[PDB]
């Protein structure tokens, strides 16, 4: 039998490890072949809707959980693999398995957890006269931005063309302004919801950052790959990105090394004055693979092995993922990844990426108003009302 797994992975080292695991699995299981199918992130997300309606579908596809996963599970687009999940449940974290379980039905399995934060270049910070470790508040972050501006260094790389990198700013600002309580009320559409003060404040503070002109020339035409390459090429000082950026900025750098460890820093998103959120709250998520309707049981056998402790330990040791398999945290030797993994574990609020939490429609609105605020197209108040209004209609029509 042949199992097909659709993914968005571009890293050659990661893919080599995945192929090694596949080869090992195939030796232990001669009856089963594993075929990996790549689709680039933006194209993948765009095509999945029609793919899930087709008659030829992969067994497994990359998933962020969140809003689209829920709708797909309830709408009959995924396959319940609860009867083939005993070993997955033994090997993987229960919180990770629960993220892909709806109504007692197991529709996927976790692969990794992540944190979004500020990767930064200590060599460029020294040139501008900034101590990165002293940045604890948003006002201190803006002061650092102005010092980079005055030094003639591009402060921030962002892939504005893809929009979601910019949304990380609006999202974190809303988390810091309103805390978990505000987001929970907004999801329930209680009170003013997403049009509430926390979300307007997020827009106001994003507008304040944008007025400093901190992004690279042409950031609205730049995708994630170009933006990470600018960081890796020492041409931008700061990159707000998930922890997967550690290997990506190196792969996208001309020299294939990027910002080396002695020049590299990572810092949490700062706190906001007059904000209800805690500095230890993380934006990130639990990514995994979902089972499309019609998936064969052999796909669960593959996933059992692909996500086991040895496989996940390898992927942590090449500094790619923060693992979900029990015991694979032994592979978090790299100091950047070890510290990030501890932040994720200690977080009282760990929030899934807003665009994935809210689904393709409302999440697309959040992505649009993030770049819209920065470009002056929409005010912070108008942008928050757009999110609330789209969310209210999603609630009504489901
Ligand atoms: O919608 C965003 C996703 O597209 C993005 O996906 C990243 C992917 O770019 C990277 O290569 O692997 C991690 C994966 O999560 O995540 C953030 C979302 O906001």
């Amino acid at each position: 039998t042949t199992v097909r797994m659709m993914h968005i992975e571009t890293d050659p080292n990661v893919l080599g490890v995945w192929e090694e695991i596949a080869k090992d699995f195939e030796a232990k299981n001669p009856d089963i072949k594993v075929n990996l199918e790549f689709l680039e992130n933006e194209a993948f997300k765009a095509k999945l809707p029609t793919l899930l309606q087709s008659q030829q579908k992969p067994d497994l596809f990359y998933s962020w959980g969140g809003g689209n996963f829920q709708v797909r599970a309830e709408s009959g687009l995924l396959e319940d693999m609860e009867g083939y999940s005993a070993t997955l449940n033994q090997e993987l974290s229960a919180a990770g398995m629960n993220a892909f379980k709806i109504d007692g039905k197991q529709y996927g399995a976790p692969y990794m957890v992540s944190q979004v934060g500020f990767w930064y270049n200590k060599k460029l910070f020294k040139q501008a006269g900034i101590d990165g470790e002293s940045i604890q508040t948003w006002d201190e972050f803006l002061t650092a931005i102005e010092k980079l501006k005055a030094a003639g260094i591009t402060p921030i790389a962002v892939g504005g063309a893809d929009k979601w990198p910019m949304h990380f700013y609006w999202s974190y600002l809303a988390m810091r302004a309103g805390g978990q309580e505000a987001f929970a009320a907004a999801m329930q559409d209680q009170g003013d919801g997403f049009a509430g003060e926390a979300f307007v404040r997020a827009g106001e503070e994003l507008k304040r950052l944008a007025a400093l002109e901190p992004f690279q020339p042409g950031f609205m035409a730049a995708g994630y790959g170009e933006s990470a390459g600018l960081f890796g090429d020492y041409k931008a000082a700061i990159h707000l990105m998930g922890d997967w950026d550690y290997n990506f900025q190196a792969q996208q750098a001309v020299d294939k090394k990027g910002v080396v460890d002695s020049d590299l820093g990572f810092m949490n998103f700062p706190v906001l004055k007059g904000g209800a959120g805690a500095g230890s709250d993380t934006l990130g998520g639990i990514n995994g693979f979902a089972f499309a309707k019609g998936a064969k049981p052999e796909a669960a056998k593959w996933l059992e092995f692909f996500l086991n402790e040895n496989s996940q330990t390898k992927l942590a040791e090449i500094d790619q993922i923060i693992p979900v398999a029990k015991g694979a945290d032994k592979g978090l030797k790299n100091p950047f990844k070890q510290k990030i993994s501890q932040t994720i574990s200690s977080a009282q609020w760990h929030q899934v990426f807003f665009d994935q939490a809210l689904g393709a429609d409302v999440g697309g609105v959040v992505n649009d108003i993030s770049v819209g605020i920065v470009n002056g197209d929409v005010t912070p108040k108008e942008a928050a009302e757009q999110v609330q209004e789209a969310w209210e209609m999603r609630l009504e029509h489901h």
